């Protein structure tokens, strides 16, 4: 029993970090097989960042303008192009600590593992959900730029997620592997601001069934509601519609608890419109929106098969 | 900027961790050079754990009894003995991943990263701090025991924590990984009580400081008191009191926010006798204890030096 922010174990990740520095500025690298995926703005100085002009900054770069470290080999470039917001620079070294892997390119409220690098070096790793305005609520400094956000499946680490930037707001911003930006943010100088964010409603459904699961049941009621009812409750709190696909995604919680979907929406409904006064869920005294589902099942090894 | 639970990167523990199985029981173990440490209730079947006599019971046990697979492949045992609550089990192989370390006792109130495992196999990786009453809250399945908690310093791994147990409160227990237990514990199946817990004061002041770090600053309103005053307030609400031990080790938030420790804790105490006036700090409703001073520096990257 118990439940906890959990990632997923960093170590597969950790052996495909590397240190990218140009000139004076250093961020963090992928390096996998013979490539290093890293942010484009590795190339501007701060001066560059009043208007970078990416394309004509990377033109005067060669190959020797790029300093790859992995801890302290020297890994050589052979080659360099941008694709989007990242570049990829070809090194001379294949990287042995590979692991299998794809490049993902997630939804919001989705959740991944990121592990926060500096100087090629990682710091800390810690779960992270793509907001539905597309940002997320990271831990990220200066020199933080590189460090990727990841899942785990059957010794396959699917990269979802490497970071570029932070808005004034406190959250951050970044791109696929593939250097396409979530959301509407670009890595250039324009005033930019993040739409108005909501709450993941299939997210906090699947956090009360870990309540449940886990001996949390003060806030059950017997009533029930409909799809319909609901979502003229989420509406009015700044919550995301449910959808019955994150009812049938739901099955499992359900199946083993017993409780159905739209009686544990009830118990949300009042939840919303009374709050907890002076009580918890899980230790926390706000509605916690970041575990999925998936998240749910895999901690709390929720199955009815035996 | 943000503020998460943050673990340390886990690699190096993920390549020690192996599945230790006698009988029907399996749990996990620990793989340093030649020896595998696990719990030795891994010796135990429901037919002899009420009062098991470990040493009778290993008596029982060859080398050939202990079934140790290191990522699903055989290890050969050669040597087994007791040491307080854990087994020492020698293998034919030393693991060629073994990291630098030590075992490490820690104090009530640190923290520490645990890798959660099962069958050997690393599952995830999250926070936990060392509670006053000497539990953890963690997130533990049958078959867990064996995960360990860990902290990094400078490529040195110190081990301090092996899970063992479970309490019908839903928190844990375990050892050191000189196989005694952190408080009044034992691994007989004997009705054991947890003393009431209480909260770790130099933790909240820690995470207030994080707040105002990151931004947070609404409970500051110049106001000081004195170390006694405040301590007075902080038995009143089941906090540990204060000491200038641990107003020392406040030191480098104090420093770079400016913000005197004195006058923080006059802001503590103005939100345990008035309460948080309904407002989120750092994402929590309400005080938060499981970070401690240096998990605020190390993630924050706080220092006056530049």
């Amino acid at each position: 029993s118990g439940f906890r922010k959990m990632a997923f174990p960093s170590g597969k990740v950790e052996g495909c970090m590397v240190q990218v520095t140009c000139g004076t500025t250093t961020l963090n690298g992928l390096w996998l097989d013979d490539v290093v995926y890293c942010p484009r703005h590795v190339i501007c100085t701060s001066e560059d960042m009043l208007n970078p002009n990416y394309e004509d900054l990377l033109i005067r770069k060669s190959n020797h303008n790029f300093l790859v470290q992995a801890g302290n080999v020297q890994l050589r470039v052979i080659g360099h192009s941008m694709q989007n917001c990242v570049l990829k620079l070809k090194v001379d070294t294949a990287n042995p600590k590979t692991p299998k892997y794809k490049f993902v390119r997630i939804q919001p409220g989705q959740t991944f593992s990121v592990l926060a690098c500096y100087n090629g070096s990682p710091s800390g790793v810690y779960q992270c959900a793509m907001r539905p305005n597309f940002t997320i609520k990271g831990s990220f400094l200066n020199g933080s730029a590189g460090s990727v956000g990841f899942n785990i499946d059957y010794d396959c680490v699917s990269f979802c997620y490497m970071h570029h930037m932070e808005l004034p707001t406190g959250v951050h911003a970044g791109t696929d592997l593939e250097g396409n930006f979530y959301g509407p943010f670009v890595d250039r100088q324009t005033a930019q601001a993040a739409g108005t964010d909501t709450t993941i409603t299939v997210n906090v459904l699947a956090w009360l069934y870990a309540a449940v699961i886990n001996g949390d049941r003060w806030f059950l009621n017997r009533f029930t509601t409909t799809l319909n009812d609901f979502n003229l409750v989420a509406m009015k709190y700044n919550y995301e519609p449910l959808t019955q696909d994150h009812v049938d995604i739901l099955g499992p919680l359900s199946a083993q608890t017993g409780i159905a979907v739209l009686d544990m929406c009830a118990s949300l409904k009042e939840l919303l419109q009374n709050g907890m006064n002076g009580r918890t869920i899980l230790g926390s005294a706000l509605l916690e929106d970041e575990f999925t589902p998936f998240d749910v099942v895999r901690q709390c090894k929720v199955a009815t098969v035996q």
